[PDB]
């Protein structure tokens, strides 16, 4: 006595493809700064500081990239194998 139940109609044909993607300002300058070889470090420069400006983005080994420092810490605790934020230079832009 177990009684194991299933349900499968066979195929799963559906499209969540209603996103054209993009729509951001293209031709924005970015210099790739040094990093752990597991990740990649990118910085978006501009001029000095009193400008539009963009912040630091760390590229992830799986492509699930990090835009801000909070997302980095919560990533590492949710994704073991990835190196510690100690060796992640967010302060490359400052001091």
């Amino acid at each position: 006595m177990h009684h194991h139940h299933h349900h499968s109609s066979g195929r799963e044909n559906l499209y969540f493809q209603g996103h054209m993607a993009s729509g951001s300002e293209e031709e924005v300058v970015s210099v790739e700064l040094p990093a752990p070889s597991s990740w990649k470090k990118l910085f978006y420069p501009n001029k000095v500081g009193s400008v539009k400006k963009t912040e630091v983005v760390f590229v992830a080994p799986t492509g699930e990239e990090i835009s801000n420092r909070k997302q980095l810490e919560q990533y590492l605790k949710s994704h073991p194998g990835n190196p510690a934020i100690a060796e992640f230079d967010w302060t490359t832009s400052g001091t």
